[PDB]
């Protein structure tokens, strides 16, 4: 199945993404070597939604699952919607380890409802 999907350590500075997907490189047009070590706010721009980013900064926050709809942007500026799904791993002690985030491409809820 293809997997769009990157793991941040939130342990280190920034929740840094430690794994990237080969689709997720796809998607993005962006190398591992440009993506190791980024916060992956780095594919938003200025088409995104600054209350979106908040909901997200929120459920990271409180180690909540959500998802949510926003514009995302390729290395060479094409923008693309992103339905992301935010997901805490804990490990055996319930301690958080890693977030993990999949992605998918399209406008899956039309803007105009998206906007309400
Ligand atoms: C595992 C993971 C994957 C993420 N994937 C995306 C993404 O694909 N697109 C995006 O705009 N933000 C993504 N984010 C969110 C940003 O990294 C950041 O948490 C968000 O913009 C809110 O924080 P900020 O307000 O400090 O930027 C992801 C976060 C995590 C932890």
């Amino acid at each position: 199945m293809e997997k769009n999907f990157v793991i941040s350590d939130p342990r280190l500075p920034d929740n840094p993404i430690i794994f990237a997907s080969d689709s997720f490189l796809e998607l993005t047009e962006y190398s591992r070597e440009e993506i190791l070590g980024r916060n992956c706010r780095f594919l938003q721009g200025p088409e995104t939604d600054q209350a979106t980013v908040q909901k997200i900064r929120d459920a990271i926050r409180d180690q909540r699952e959500i998802t949510v709809q926003l514009i995302n942007y390729t290395k060479s500026g094409k923008k693309f919607w992103n339905l992301f799904h935010l997901q805490p791993m804990r490990d055996q002690k319930g301690e958080l380890q890693y977030f993990i985030g999949v992605q998918l491409d399209g406008e899956f809820i039309p803007n105009p409802l998206l906007g309400l």
